[PDB]
């Protein structure tokens, strides 16, 4: 329905004071905005982002993507029209994965944004609550898993450079098509994932919850300084204590009883079920097959 046009959204490149303006009237008459960042590729591969480069912005209010030109635009100009807009928690940011990208908001920019919903965490915290599995899923797979999309190839030529990491990659301007598209790509994603996720009754976990244990993550990321101490005990996994809290208590399989799946996904229950040995159909036995004893049809 309306999440296949998500995807089809332009972008505009957002580079001047007159065209922030008009992209943050856009945005201040959103309910929810959809964020990103692309920054300079570290030599060091240490944690911290490098230098921003762009802000990625794709909200419910306009059919576009914005990719605000940080680089071009110096933090100061994008922030002192930006701020309010970050920091009205009535407006809802979603992330996919923001610890490190809340972590450069707050050094970088000096912003620490206001109600934030990160939709990677909103996927672990089903996982949790269903098979107590407390592991991060990359964008692929959740998009797979709940929405059934598998997303289209990004351009190895970007990813090759970005995983060479001799070069910042993102400072040259302008940008190549093929970047700017690149760019683009992750907020449409996330947004798309926010319609399966967000006011949907057959999702087992509350939007309240998970947006109270993303607060956390803001919390513990958002310090106007360098993260050293990780909120989590991998970089791949969600905090157990903070689920457990907030979430709940872990789930399991109702059939075994074993934790990690679901009654669903049980291998005992789909080998236990009773398969017939003269007509092969699951359902009943020989003893009981009419095909075999016609006596009884
Ligand atoms: O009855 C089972 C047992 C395991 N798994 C799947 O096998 C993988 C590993 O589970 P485990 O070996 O840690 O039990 C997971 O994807 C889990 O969902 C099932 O689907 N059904
Ligand atoms: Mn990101
Ligand atoms: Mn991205
Ligand atoms: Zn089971
Ligand atoms: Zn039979």
């Amino acid at each position: 329905s309306s999440s296949s046009m998500i995807l089809k959204y332009p972008y505009r490149v957002v580079d001047t004071h007159e065209k922030l303006k008009e992209a943050v009237t856009s945005l201040q008459g959103a309910r929810s905005i959809a964020l990103d960042i692309e920054a300079f590729c570290t030599t060091d591969q240490a944690k911290q982002l490098g230098r921003i480069s762009l802000v990625q912005a794709c909200s419910d209010a306009k059919p576009v993507v914005f990719l605000f030109d940080v680089l071009t635009l110096t933090p100061d100009v994008f922030v002192k029209d930006m701020q309010s807009l970050l920091s009205d928690r009535e407006i809802r940011k979603l992330f996919f994965d923001c610890r490190r990208d809340v972590e450069a908001l707050s050094c970088q920019l000096g912003v620490k944004p206001e109600g934030v919903l990160d939709l990677q965490v909103f996927f672990t915290a089903i996982q949790w609550k269903l098979r107590s599995v407390n592991r991060r899923s990359g964008m692929g797979y959740v998009l797979k898993s709940v929405a059934g999309l598998t997303r289209q190839e990004g351009d190895s030529a970007v990813q090759t450079a970005m995983t060479l990491g001799n070069r910042p990659v993102w400072d040259i301007r302008p940008l190549p098509d093929h970047f700017l598209e690149y760019a683009a790509g992750d907020v449409r994603h996330i947004l798309l994932l926010s319609n399966y996720l967000v006011g949907n009754k057959d999702v087992p976990v509350d939007v309240v919850a998970v947006e109270r244990l993303t607060a956390q993550y803001v919390e513990h990321y958002a310090v106007g300084k360098p993260v050293i101490t990780e909120a989590d005990a991998t970089p791949a996994e969600v905090n157990r204590a903070w689920l457990e809290r907030y979430i709940g208590p872990g789930g399991g399989c109702h059939f075994c009883g074993a934790k990690g799946h679901t009654e669903a996904e049980c291998f005992k229950k789909q080998n236990g079920k009773a398969k017939c040995s003269f007509c092969g159909e699951v359902g009943h036995t020989a003893r009981n097959c009419f095909k075999k004893h016609p006596q009884l049809l």
